């Protein structure tokens, strides 16, 4: 929580996701703009990598395809296109890298829509 996490996260993005306190401040600022669901969408996607098993890989795969692609609330991650078909075709016999295309597209939305304002958001200048 020192000006290092602040000066460090402003020079590179990895340091922001490769640390517990980073994923935290980002989880809060986003909550304001009502853009936190995408946050979990990243952990749930990068969580399936600590498995790559086979039996649990299927149950969990549904939680992701169910909690979003199916239906649940207006908080549906902004996504739906050529990828909606690739996920439905790859859904059979999934793997620890099926959302690699979806999880990527989103990580880009936060980097492009949240980084320009986060670098100047009070949540980050509030500790500066």
């Amino acid at each position: 929580p020192s000006p290092e996490e602040v000066q460090s996260w402003a020079q590179s993005f990895d340091k922001l996701m490769h640390s517990p306190a980073g994923r935290s401040v980002f989880r809060a600022f986003l909550r304001t703009e009502y853009s936190e669901e995408n946050m979990l969408f990243w952990l749930a996607c990068e969580e399936l990598k600590a498995e790559a098993n086979q039996h649990v890989v299927d149950e969990k795969a549904r939680l992701i395809y169910e909690d979003y692609v199916s239906i649940l609330s207006p908080k549906e991650v902004s996504l739906d296109s050529r990828v909606r078909e690739g996920i439905n075709k790859k859904m059979q016999e999934p793997s620890a890298h099926t959302f690699d295309d979806a999880q990527l597209q989103i990580y880009t939305l936060m980097h492009r829509d949240s980084y320009p304002r986060f670098l100047s958001s009070p949540t980050y200048r509030a500790l500066l």
